[PDB]
């Protein structure tokens, strides 16, 4: 069903994450972590304190798809075990902010062709697939986008609900 998912998404905030490669999304799915540049790190930390759920929706550049979505479970923190991200050319690990813990809600893919009817008011009402890394997605658009993903029957949202 979709009822616990809708509960998790109620009054949530949504952010588009545009990964340079599949390897970084694979690492995030395996380890339950994400790291971003300080400009986005600051936005996500502010959002984490402001809302019952902050949802990251992931898309690998040139894939034509989203790869899933996850909920922030912490603010960013430094000093963990290093994560061997595959960084964009011209970028060192020192340029990253801290590490966010995340709980995956859906690890299934959604092709952009299925989200063509959804536009993001916070990005000039362009299709929600369009946006820079860290673009906030307005509540209604973000909720409908998440509801379009195939259900991920491997995930039990009971655990996610208790952290809210
Ligand atoms: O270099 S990043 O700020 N973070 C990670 C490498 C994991 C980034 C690039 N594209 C989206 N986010």
């Amino acid at each position: 069903g979709t009822s616990k998912l809708k509960y998790v998404l109620q009054d949530a905030r949504f952010f588009l994450i545009k990964s340079n490669n599949h390897e970084n999304v694979s690492l995030a799915k395996a380890k339950g972590v994400w790291s971003t540049l300080p400009v986005n790190e600051k936005k996500l930390n502010l959002a984490f304190r402001s809302a019952r759920s902050v949802i990251l929706i992931f898309s690998v550049r040139e894939s034509g798809k989203f790869q899933g979505f996850a909920r922030l479970s912490s603010e960013s923190h430094h000093g963990g075990s290093p994560i061997h991200w595959v960084l964009p050319a011209g970028m060192s690990a020192k340029m990253l902010g801290g590490v966010f813990k995340i709980d995956w809600i859906c690890r299934r893919e959604l092709p952009f062709t299925k989200s063509a009817h959804l536009t993001n008011p916070w990005n000039e009402h362009k299709p929600v697939k369009i946006g820079r890394d860290g673009q906030e997605i307005e509540l209604e658009c973000g909720t409908q986008l998440c509801l379009l993903f195939p259900p991920d029957e491997s995930i039990d949202l009971y655990q996610v609900i208790h952290k809210m």
